[PDB]
């Protein structure tokens, strides 16, 4: 039916009519197929951002500095978004990207725990440095997203080095569609400590039939943009390589 010359050109003008450069990396099995109006993006590093709160979940739950019930409160302070201006479980903190939460959390676990942590699963270039709490978002921790769609078909499966109770509760935090049977299990990062910026949407389709597909989008964002483009292109790319 559809050339691949033709999804190609799709995808590629999802991410040109968004005014923005970038990739989606789509994983099929063991087969890795690079998309968009930018490919080189595809081993180049960028700050996870927000998309660490997966592994900073990982790591908090693992060694229990949290639970999943546990209410992170409000300190009462002025936050950048009102919507985290309230108490909240690590999953609600997740769907709405609450760096506060996950600050606490990193916080919790410590710097030396977070480094071998980091270490042991091999995350990224794997170097978090001497501050616990922004390592994620202004350097010195980077990641490609060749590497990102690693992560997430790892975590789909149940590869990584946690107990499997530790990684289904964090999958349970990423559900964040349902499409006529798929289920969307993503986590989507905005780096705006950096620049140029960078937007984020990593994790997998859970289809009917019980396949993961992992993706990794990774794109330019600049001030103006809306946050919604990284989910618009993301559901559009899945959509025309009927995944979903
Ligand atoms: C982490 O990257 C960063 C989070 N990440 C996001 C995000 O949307 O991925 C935000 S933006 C904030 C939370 N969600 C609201 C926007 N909704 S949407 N659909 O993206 O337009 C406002 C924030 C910058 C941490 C480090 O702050």
């Amino acid at each position: 039916h559809i050339s691949s010359q033709q999804h190609e050109k799709a995808i590629k003008s999802y991410f040109d009519e968004a005014q923005t450069q970038g990739v989606i990396i789509i994983k099929e099995g063991k087969n890795l197929s690079t998309y968009g109006n930018a490919l080189a993006r595809a081993n180049k590093e960028y700050v996870p951002a927000s998309t660490f709160d997966m592994l900073n979940a990982l790591i908090g739950l693992e060694n229990h500095k949290a639970t999943t019930n546990e209410i992170f409160k409000w300190d009462g302070k002025k936050r950048t978004y009102p919507m985290w201006e309230k108490d909240m479980t690590l999953g609600e903190a997740m769907a709405l990207s609450a760096v506060p939460v996950y600050q606490e959390l990193a916080r919790r676990t410590g710097l030396e725990l977070m480094q071998k942590e980091v270490k042991r699963v091999n995350f990224g270039n794997t170097n978090i440095g001497t501050q616990v709490d922004n390592f994620w978002l202004v350097g010195p921790l980077k990641i490609t997203p060749v590497q990102e769609v690693n992560f997430a078909d790892d975590l789909a499966h149940n590869r990584l080095p946690f107990k499997l109770e530790t990684q289904e509760e964090v999958k349970k935090m990423l559900l964040i569609k349902e499409v006529n049977g798929s289920k969307i299990y993503a986590k989507s990062g905005w780096g705006m400590g950096v620049t140029p910026q960078v937007g984020w949407l990593t994790g997998w389709v859970e289809q009917a039939n019980g396949k993961k597909i992992p993706f990794s989008l990774n794109l330019e964002m600049k001030e103006g943009m809306s946050g919604s483009i990284r989910n618009e292109i993301t559901y559009k790319s899945l959509e025309n390589l009927g995944i979903i």
